[PDB]
């Protein structure tokens, strides 16, 4: 569909003149950031952003690509180079080290320099690199970790953990040799490494001993406690902190977030990862947006400011399944959380960065008409005279041969939330991709986010802006009101 | 391979501190641009840039992803939204209208607002939108169009032409009805619409009458003149201009570029598109880099400045063939031309933008090791126990079934310049992709290139910077020395 207003060159000339005017009004702050927020869209590469934009645009009453995402409104954009030291196409652990600790690492480690080696506990010590969240806490700020994955998953773990193996969620996962050598599971590190004021996401099961019924799924043993060391890490965490509260459902989260006596909040809402937003039980579980508001309610109380990590963690998971519907709906909720945080904080004193840890082999092609569904079929048949979708993957579990040939696809099929887009190469899981991802920035010192940068720049600019870390002797004035 | 220097966090901390220092030194110009250059990598989306970076890095003596491209050095980056008014995944014609004329258009038209309709000559008039190159000429600047495609191809044609059908290269292509209605073929528009000081690229055949032997391929009739109207457009062009010269090979180009008497230069180096750089005869044909230097030699003579369009036009073609080797080697030469232009001009008075018209369904995945060839195999077998490549396409002519199954692939195979990477969906040509592309900018007013912008912003910022177009009453001081 051709929107009639766009047929007039005046439309485009007016928009561009407005854009130039806005561009000219941008000015760098001379003041520090009081608060720091990093919004991390796990797997949310450039093709994901554009596809999500079109979907969100249409979710409103619009054609799609012309409607800005909340992240699109951020004034400063850079490209981020995501390679890990040892692999061109990275994982979430070692990218987390980059954008949260300011140092690149090796694939599948977390919070360690690249002198460490994956799954070799005895290469850990001396290679720990401290996150800017840790440094923010050291400087008296409150700190929060919010995600739709397990809070022990690779991305959030980058804010607090140091491990040669991202798979070490609980003691049950850690080999005897590594346990003897003192490599602590990530769940233990979560409560032990540093004080964290707000922890919200999944990962209940790793906190409790084997035999402990999950409170939400008391009749499903696979959802129960995993620990072999008899520890209740939740009780241990509560015991270290006056004003600490543990919650496992949305109603208790709400109560806690408005309770002036709380000060420390741990909310673990599923045994493992949280459900996809399209499957979320809105009585029992908070959305990503709701969890970020809850975090902001508590974190904002500290007059020294806060550091907040917010992850759209299952964008990645959708793409791994080659179910773009799941990837893109997770991305929209992520963008909704960004928008919400923007309403609850000031860009006068809050530096917000939105970025991705890496991308996926997700593409948006064919020659679809303006206004057509992102989950639809490309116009015109493929060379094999069967239909194909505008969304495709390079590799992954959507590769199919039915009776020795690529299957035809219908619109009803392609639009289903369970539909897996086709790929070139069958894999149980679609693969991350190695191309640069965007960094979007707003707030004090956001203008420093520019050009093409190593992914480590994200951590460094955040530390600099708040005069943390290796950067007091930041030559900045106190945060603006 | 893990580079040992990168195992030390100091390495990353030093790099980031240097990056922050550089970021802080950036300051906006208060002065106008004397000169304008747009470097257009046709099809050069974010995945192309990163893959090309790795390849170029290795072409040097390096591991790949850590070595900046020339374009990576540009201080200002934005994301560009490429949708055409009528299609989410655009073509080169209507994107050209956006980034060269500042107005979005309909798929496969050039230099027309979206009130026009593809292949409907009688919707042309009133819908012409004037390029910033045209406006630069009007303001007394010299202007040049340089590309590896036919100079009548969609991208260069955006600088000078207005047509409802990008396929109308010569009169032979234009239907009788459209000819009667006065829709001129693009070759005619090239010599007739505006004065162009330098025209370099392919497209000889459209300038000469049927029967005219090509000077370079006088024994291949398919390469000869195409025109049915008896016109010699080269002789016509020469006849309008004292100091005009026509060349068709590299040696004559060189001679012309150093000849003070020349002033107007048309160099048409192949009948159609120029050969891929890997197939270029370096005695007979100039590289893109050589053509941009030749253009700069002449254009720089004008004290009022110049506008220059430089296109890496066959990046796109490589991807369409699903031959990433061709796409990425074209991208490197494009980056080499950018680098060269940077050596021959000053960022004190020259605004240079590098961008792409749109992307491709090209992905870079698997989990390859640091330092491995971009054309290599992903580590580990696919689910069908056969190998697969790190580079893949969503769709295109690399889809194969040999004996009813996806074929295995070897490193020798995958590294060949003729190898077509596999896709999910067989098409004669791989498809463009609709995700945002980068804009890189340096020079006066380059700081205005920021955030996420409509593709039209590229034209507008260029006009603004040089105080052209709807922008005198730019509030800018004269160009710096
Ligand atoms: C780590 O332990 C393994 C297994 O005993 C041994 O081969 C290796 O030398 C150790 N590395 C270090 C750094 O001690
Ligand atoms: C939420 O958790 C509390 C225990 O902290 C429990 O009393 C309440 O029943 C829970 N809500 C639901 C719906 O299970
Ligand atoms: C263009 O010509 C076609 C064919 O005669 C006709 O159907 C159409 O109405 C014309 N459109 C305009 C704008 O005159
Ligand atoms: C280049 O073109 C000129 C004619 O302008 C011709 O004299 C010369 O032979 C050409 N060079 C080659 C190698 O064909
Ligand atoms: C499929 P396989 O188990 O072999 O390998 C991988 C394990 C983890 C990973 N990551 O993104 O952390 C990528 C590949
Ligand atoms: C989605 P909506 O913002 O409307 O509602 C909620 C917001 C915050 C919250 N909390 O526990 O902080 C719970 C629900
Ligand atoms: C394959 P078919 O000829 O049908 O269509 C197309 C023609 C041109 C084009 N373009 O990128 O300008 C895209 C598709
Ligand atoms: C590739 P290299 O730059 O070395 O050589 C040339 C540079 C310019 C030129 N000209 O005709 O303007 C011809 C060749
Ligand atoms: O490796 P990551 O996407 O959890
Ligand atoms: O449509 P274009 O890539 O020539
Ligand atoms: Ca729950
Ligand atoms: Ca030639
Ligand atoms: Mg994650
Ligand atoms: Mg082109
Ligand atoms: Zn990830
Ligand atoms: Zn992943
Ligand atoms: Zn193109
Ligand atoms: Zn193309």
């Amino acid at each position: 569909i051709i929107p009639v207003e766009e047929e007039n060159p005046d439309f485009w000339n007016r928009e561009a003149a407005e854009a130039l005017g806005a561009a000219k009004k941008l000015q760098p702050a001379q003041t520090a950031a009081k608060n720091l927020i990093i919004f991390l869209g796990d797997g949310m590469g450039v093709s994901t952003v554009t596809a999500a934009r079109i979907l969100k645009g249409q979710k409103k009453d619009k054609l799609g690509p012309e409607i800005p995402l909340a992240m699109d409104r951020f004034p400063y954009v850079a490209l981020s180079k995501t390679y890990n030291v040892d692999k061109h196409v990275p994982d979430s652990g070692a990218t987390a080290t980059a954008y949260l600790c300011g140092v690149k690492g090796n694939f599948q480690t977390i919070g360690l320099s690249a002198a460490a080696r994956f799954n070799q506990c005895n290469t850990t010590r001396g290679n720990e690199v401290i996150s800017v969240m840790n440094r923010a806490k050291k400087a008296g700020k409150s700190v929060g970790v919010v995600t739709t994955t397990r809070v022990q998953h690779a991305s959030p773990a980058g804010t607090y953990a140091h491990t040669v193996n991202r798979n070490w969620y609980s003691d049950a996962d850690v080999p005897a040799s590594a346990r003897q050598e003192g490599c602590q599971d990530i769940a233990t590190q979560l409560i032990s490494n540093m004080d964290i004021d707000v922890i919200l996401g999944g990962g209940r099961k790793y906190m409790f001993r084997m035999g402990t019924p999950d409170p939400e799924y008391p009749d499903d043993y696979s959802q129960g406690g995993t620990r072999l060391d008899g520890k209740n890490l939740v009780q241990e965490w509560l015991a270290k902190r006056q004003g600490a509260r543990y919650v496992w459902n949305r109603t208790e989260l709400m109560q806690a977030s408005l309770d002036p006596s709380v000060t420390h909040l741990m909310g673990l809402f599923e045994p493992g990862d949280m459900k996809y937003e399209i499957h979320r039980d809105s009585t029992l579980d908070p959305s990503l947006m709701e969890m970020t508001e809850a975090a902001l309610r508590l974190l904002s109380r500290n007059p020294r400011g806060f550091f907040l990590f917010v992850e759209g963690g299952r964008i990645d998971h959708g793409h791994h399944e080659s179910r773009a519907y799941r990837a893109l709906t997770e991305t929209i909720m992520f963008d909704d959380a960004i928008e919400r945080a923007g309403q609850l904080t000031s860009e006068e004193d809050t530096l917000s960065l939105v970025t991705a840890d890496h991308s996926h082999v997700f593409s948006f092609g064919g020659y679809p008409l303006r206004g057509s569904s992102i989950f639809g079929l490309a116009p015109g048949k493929a060379r094999d005279r069967k239909a194909y979708t505008v969304l495709l993957y390079g590799n992954g579990p959507g590769y199919v041969l039915k009776d020795g040939a690529r299957p035809d696809v219908t619109e009803s099929e392609s639009g289903s939330p369970e539909y897996r887009q086709q790929s070139a190469v069958p894999l149980d899981e679609e693969t991350h991709a190695g191309e640069d991802v965007a960094v979007f920035a707003r707030g004090p010192q956001a203008h420093l986010v520019h050009g093409v940068q190593e992914q480590t720049f994200i951590a460094h600019v955040m530390a600099f802006a708040a005069c943390l870390e290796p950067y007091t002797a930041c030559d900045l004035a106190p945060p603006a009101g």
